[PDB]
């Protein structure tokens, strides 16, 4: 008897992000997994990944140049931050 | 008997993002998984990925130049942040 | 008898991020795992990862240059910080 | 009889981040694990990781140059810091 | 009979980060573990990790130069520091 | 009968970070462990780690130069320091 | 009968970081352990660690130069120092 009870009763106006996971049981491999339930990615950069089997195997002169240089701006007042009866403001 | 009960009773006007996962049981491979349930990606950059088997296998001179340089701006007052009885404002 | 009870009763307007995991039981491999339940990544950079089997195996002169140099700005008043009856403001 | 009770009763408007894990039981391998429940990563940099089997195996002259030099700024008033009845402000 | 009771009753508006783990039982390997429950990483840098089996095995002259030199600034008034009935302010 | 009771009753608005772990029972290997429950890492640098089996095995002249020299500044008024009815301010 | 009772009753608004661990029972190996419950690491540097089996095994002239020399500044008014009814201020 696996019984899970979450926020059974609520009297009011809450701000919530419920996440309930009940479980009863190739160069890259992933199996039987839960990812990105609430994963906020901002300005995420992946250049060379999982290129493959025998990549640049022989006489492969490579010139990798990664330049992350820009007037970039990110302004998030509330990230994964539920708020009740409040005042949120990005004043810019 | 697997019983899961979430937010059974609510008295009011809540702001919520419910996520309930009940489970009872090639160069890149993924199996039996839950991804991107609430994954917010902003300015995500992937250049060279899973190129393939035997990519640039022989005498492959490569000149990779990744330049992320721009007047880019991102303004999100509330990201995955449910809010009740509140004031949200991006004043710009 | 596995009984789990979370925030059973609430009288008011709380700000919450509930995470409940009840469980009753290739170069890179991951199995039976929970990732990114609430993982906020900001300005995350991954250059060369999981290149592959026999990458640059023979006579492979490589010139890797990673330059992270930019007028980049990130302003998050509340990250994974639920707030009730409060005042949040990014004044810039 | 495994009974877990968290924040059973609440009288008011709290700010909380509940995390409850009840459990009753390749070059890189991970199994049966919970990661990133609340992992905030900011300006995280990974250059060369899990390159592969036999990478740069023979006569591989490599010139790795990682330069992290930029006018980068990160301003987070509240990180994983739930707050009730308070005043949070990033004044810049 | 394994009974765990946390913050059973609350009368007011607290600021809390509850973490409850009840448990009743390849070059790099990790198994049966809980990581990143609340791990805040800021300006974390990993250069060469888990390169692989037989990396730079023979005649591999390598020139690794890691330069972390930038006008970088990080300002977090409250990190993993829940606060109730208070005033938090990053004035800059 | 393993009974654990934490902060059973609270009358007011405390600021707390509860951590309760009840447990009843490859070059690098870790098993059955709990890490990063509240691990705040700031400016953490790892250069060469877990390179692999037979790394630089023969005639491998290596020039490792790690230079951590930058106008870097980190200002955190409250780190893992919950505060109630107080005034926190990073004035800079 | 293993009974553990912590902060059972609280009358007021305390600032606390509770940590309760009740337990009833490869070149590098760790097993059955709890690490980083509240480990704050600041400016932590690890250069060459767990290189691997047979690293630089034969004729490996190595030039390791680690230079930690920068105008780096770290200012944390309250680290793992919960405070109630007080005034914390980083004035700089």
């Amino acid at each position: 008897p696996l019984m899970v009870k979450v926020l059974d009763a609520v009297r009011g106006s809450p701000a919530i992000n419920v996440a309930v996971h009940v479980f009863r049981k190739g160069l890259t491999t992933e199996e039987e997994f839960v990812e990105g339930i609430y994963k906020v990615e901002i300005d995420t950069k992946s250049y060379w990944k999982a290129l493959g089997i025998s990549p640049f195997h022989e006489h492969a002169e490579v010139v990798f140049t990664a330049n992350d240089s820009g007037p970039r701006r990110y302004t998030i007042a509330a990230l994964l931050s539920p708020y009740s009866y409040s005042t949120t403001a990005v004043v810019t």
